[PDB]
């Protein structure tokens, strides 16, 4: 119903600059720091009573939806050492070391890649100040003398003045990190202060210089939490571009349009020549973010360029992060291929070597189980990335796609990795389920309906005299045609006309290969359109549009043409002129864009056709590959003219002529055993 | 061009009480008026200075532009009194005398009706004033005694008490009228105390009893045009009716619609159960005004009844003045049968009563000199009651009626007879003759070109391969017949169309004629509509009207039926079509009244095609009346529904329906060699 979708709208206006699950890690390390003024106890015990409140049933502190090991023990020593250092509500310390002294084992038997941030760096420094403590602990772990050389190999790894020079990653965890300096490393913060936004590190940093800088910026997200705070602040960025990416692949952004716009202006007077970060003002930048912007806000027509990407080449390689060579995750360079598909015909080829690279290195892992990510855990990746990799973007239907993903979105179930278990809800929520698949039923069930009345319209009118194979199949895969790019209720005008336009041309073209052609013409077949069911003024331009195709098919005649781009181009003016929408006064560049639009089409048409014949002679397959390279030329160059924000024309006037192509090449792309499979699922398969 | 159209309407949203020429005679009993509060001179001075102002160049006073000895020889006398008995610029009494005095004679030789009202009544009474300065004057004159023989016979004629009691029209004229009371009398004035609204009356009067409701009339007539008086005041309802009706008949009133109906409501307002007189306040009522009030209201939507024309009847006779029987008139009785004809069935006979009577007394006189009025005089009244009586309601084409008036209309060559010869300007102006010419020009000089772009178009379709006679007269008849009825320029589409398609079907018709039939049909004719140039709109609904025309004349075959009836139903729809207009939502009343009128229209076209199909065959000339009895009852009735303006139908909606019956009824009421005839005079004879 409409309240779930006020509500996320109401809910989607008030952007703040975060919405994440609160950590209790880091407000320990916030408790530590006493009062500023020589005062008696810690600068805010707002965070102690927080942590008093969310005691476990067993003690723990964390996430309970999950439950790791080496995510619990860490919050339970930092709460721990936290209270008792500040030697107050001990019982729960006691209530906790219970837990923590069984549990102390079961850290050698975890994952391979579920190792968090610095993990082997804080814990270190984590049991450092409990020996000031110094309880009951079992010391005594192989598990710690594992970490603790891989501690040494890292601190061996790693310089001192591109260190101290270069901001990197590394400042994000600095705690567990020792032997610094104080001003060489002083500059290497955020503009507000913060090292690689996260509040620890800063905490820390401020223990040993006292920089109102980092005082004011923790404060403020203390006095905005009153209890807690997050590992990483903010992440306006990062949320702004992962929910609109929903809303786009949900299939309900048809109702958000003005915040989504607002959200994409916001992202582009912060884009920067160089890449883009989680936030506005982290100068190191990685690619995942950068390269989902760019598909995103080209999407919208917005005019970017892609040379920004050839700073996370590798030397004919790629890596997510500027600076390191590190065997990346699946979703980063997913995200990179997927916007490689886009690609303007003007634009440099890093986005071809880039595509190549990365389906390379897709396709061989992807038969094995290495859709495993090192940072986050969802529902199903490899059926979305196997997908995403089948179809390409000449070749993507939005119905189908936002039917597949609605058992792709995991919602709620899923976690963030980072130095402790996190979530974020803003755009992970679980009423977009609701609204979405309460939306796509009622979508199911109208098709269905009208399904049956154009039956009964086609039974009417006899067409079978010269019919096809059978006409239950065809004329279903033909409605499906039209309904899988047009959703919305109020076009069903332009949806029915659609699929009775197409069947009739579909029977004449019948008609006349069955006699031979228009030397054997019999009949007046510029009368046939009648059989629609004619308006008042839809009625003239029909039969208008129809006679030239007629002239078509007999032009066409005695030589080597196809007939395919005419039924195009009928078809595209069809749907105008039962959407009754014209032209302007037309200026010249009016009409010279509608006419290139026309030629495309009429071309493309053409040749896939051709294309298609061949392929059923058995015909060399290098001669496919050809004709394939000649088509995607084409293909890139339509796109990039329907996707100019800069046009004259009209908007839905362009997205038509996508949606004819697009439809020409699925139904040239694919054996109708996948064809049927996806018209029953999407249409008689039903949700929930 | 513009400018006179403007200066028309300014001048006519200034409707005054009256706008007619100022009379000397009545002025000149003003002066005899001496001052009221024992004065020592007369009471206004400024109607002396007038006078003077005004000496003719033969001394006398009138109007110029015509030479009447009755009218003049009264003016010199009255004036040379006034001056004279005040004692006061004698040169001017010399200077008229010598042409009294050598025109005393000319008085024996004046025409038969041109005798003023009461001048043999005044006349006595001024030379008994003269007497009184006694200067050389020949009073022996034969003439004189015998409009004192009259005198006598009219004194004899006269009641007292019925004359005391019942207000008559000798109230205009009773200054030369003695022997009176003045109580009895004195309740017979007008609402404002005027008698008969004549100021000379009510000065008289005012002499032998000082009414102040006197004084205030006559203060306010002299102080609204400070110097000079007219004979009669005021004529409010004279002119308001007078006026709108020569703008109807001028085929101008298209652009003052809005002052046009104000004047109309104020009529209505002031409309009463009993009739009308020349102003509000008159009690006396006479049938002229009423009639001409009667039929222009009704043509302008407004509900009125007859039966007060019962008053004017006279035991099977019909009599201008109520309660006198004087040889009327050509006027009164003309306007009379003129607005008998928009008779609804609903109505009492007496309106046929007063049709027949009028009728039988015009058509006698009509071959005589009999044209002459006894109360003005005007520029050819023969040849436009002529037409009247010739073309009836049901044969009236607006164009060829105003056409005929562009030369029966004077102007200003006109004069109106009362006890002075006075003449009105607000409507009998001459710049109406400019602006009425000029645009009647452009007319016909739009309607020159569009003739020859429709008969290149006619050629450019061949039609002729199935043609007629001659294709040239008969499709300038055809295109007469719609110019006709609408002139406005900006309808040229709808007139375009309506030639176009009357030409269409009269070649179909012609073709079914010469091949049998539609047994014998061959060709698939629903698509020959097509001939027509199409827009993108008003397409599909003319073919759909065309097929259904065709199916008519699938099933009118092998009957009795007519192929009329079709035909204007066709044209009807198209010209909407062409129109643009849509009906409303469709309360049932609303297609209740529009197939109300198709079924009117298809029974009298078929009804009277019948009848010229007998015509034709030498049948009896009793059946002949019969049909034409039938198809005038029914003729009657549609025009009743069309002039409802109580309708919920829309206007023009309307009058299409006139305009096609009026068109066939009139094509079928008249030899060709009158159509020629009007056809060139309305289009190559030019005007100016």
């Amino acid at each position: 119903t409409t309240t779930m979708i006020d509500g996320i709208r109401t809910a989607l206006r008030s952007i703040g600059e975060g919405e994440i699950s609160i950590s209790a890690y880091d407000t320990s390390l916030v408790a530590l720091l006493k009062r500023l003024d020589g005062g008696d106890g810690p600068q805010f015990p707002s965070t102690i009573d927080w942590i008093v409140q969310n005691q476990l049933p067993d003690g723990s502190w964390g996430d309970a939806s999950f439950f790791m090991m080496g995510d619990r023990i860490m919050s339970t020593l930092a709460c721990v050492v936290a209270l008792k250092s500040w030697n107050i509500h001990t019982d729960k310390c006691e209530r906790g070391l219970l837990f923590i002294q069984e549990n102390m084992w079961r850290l050698a038997h975890e994952e391979e890649d579920w190792m968090l941030v610095g993990f082997e760096i804080a814990l270190p420094s984590l049991l450092d100040m409990a020996k000031d403590l110094d309880l009951d602990i079992p010391y005594d772990e192989p598990a710690l003398k594992a970490i603790y050389a891989e501690r040494e190999r890292k601190l061996a790894k790693i310089p001192r003045d591109v260190l101290h020079s270069m901001p990197t990653t590394l400042l994000h965890s600095l705690e567990g990190m020792v032997d610094l300096d104080w001003e060489k490393l002083l500059k290497l913060r955020c503009l507000d202060g913060s090292f690689h936004c996260s509040p620890a590190s800063t905490a820390t940093a401020f223990q040993q210089t006292g920089d109102q800088k980092c005082f004011e910026y923790l404060d403020g997200i203390v006095k905005k939490f009153n209890g807690g705070v997050p590992c990483i602040y903010p992440l306006d960025v990062y949320e702004r571009l992962w929910a609109v990416d929903r809303l786009t692949r949900l299939g309900i952004s048809r109702h958000f349009t003005s915040e989504i716009e607002d959200c994409l202006d916001y992202i582009f007077r912060n884009w920067t020549p160089d890449g883009l970060a989680h936030t506005k003002n982290c100068p190191v930048k990685d690619i995942d973010d950068t390269a989902m912007g760019f598909r995103l806000l080209r999407l919208y027509g917005y005019q970017v360029d892609p040379c920004v990407l050839k700073k996370f080449e590798k030397d004919g390689k790629f890596f997510c992060l500027h600076g390191e060579s590190n065997p990346s995750s699946v979703t980063p360079m997913y995200n990179t291929y997927r916007a490689s598909q886009l690609k303007f015909p003007g634009d440099d080829g890093v986005l071809g070597r880039a595509e190549v690279f990365c389906r390379s290195f897709l396709q061989d892992r992807r038969g094995s189980n290495r859709m495993k990510d090192k940072w986050a855990i969802a529902k199903d990746i490899p059926g979305e990335v196997e997908y995403a990799m089948d179809y390409p973007w000449k070749a993507s239907l939005p119905r189908i796609e936002t039917r597949l993903y609605l058992d792709q979105y995991g919602g709620s179930g899923d976690v963030w990795i980072g130095k402790v278990l996190h979530r974020m809800t803003l755009f992970c929520n679980d009423l977009y389920l609701k609204a979405a698949k309460a939306d796509f039923s009622n979508f199911q069930k109208e098709c269905r309906v009208e399904l049956n009345g154009l039956r009964r319209w086609y039974l009417r009118s006899n067409l079978e005299k010269f019919g096809g194979t059978d006409p239950q199949t065809t004329l279903m895969t033909s409605y499906f045609l039209a309904s899988a790019n047009i959703f919305e209720a109020n076009r069903a005008a332009e949806r029915l006309g659609w699929a009775r336009v197409a069947l009739l041309a579909d029977a004449v073209s019948s008609h006349f290969r069955r006699i031979g052609g228009p030397k054997n013409s019999t009949s007046n077949l510029e009368e046939l359109i009648s059989l629609v069911p004619f308006d008042d003024a839809y009625s003239g331009s029909l039969r208008e549009a129809w006679k030239q195709w007629l002239m078509a098919w007999t032009a066409k005649e005695s030589s080597q043409e196809s007939i395919e781009g005419d039924t195009a181009i009928l078809l595209v003016r069809a749907i105008e002129i039962f959407g009754g929408r014209h032209v302007l006064t037309g200026q010249r560049p009016d009409l010279w864009e509608y006419s290139q639009l026309e030629q495309l089409t009429s071309s493309i048409c053409c040749k896939l056709s051709r294309r298609v014949l061949a392929q059923e002679n058995g015909e060399s397959t290098e001669k496919v590959e050809e004709i394939d390279q000649q088509v995607d030329l084409e293909m890139q160059e339509l796109t990039r003219r329907v996707l100019q924000g800069c046009s004259a024309i009209n908007r839905l006037t362009r997205e038509t002529f996508l949606h004819v192509v697009k439809s020409f090449c699925y139904v040239a792309y694919c054996s109708p055993e996948t064809i049927d499979s996806h018209i029953d699922k999407v249409i008689f398969q039903d949700v929930i």
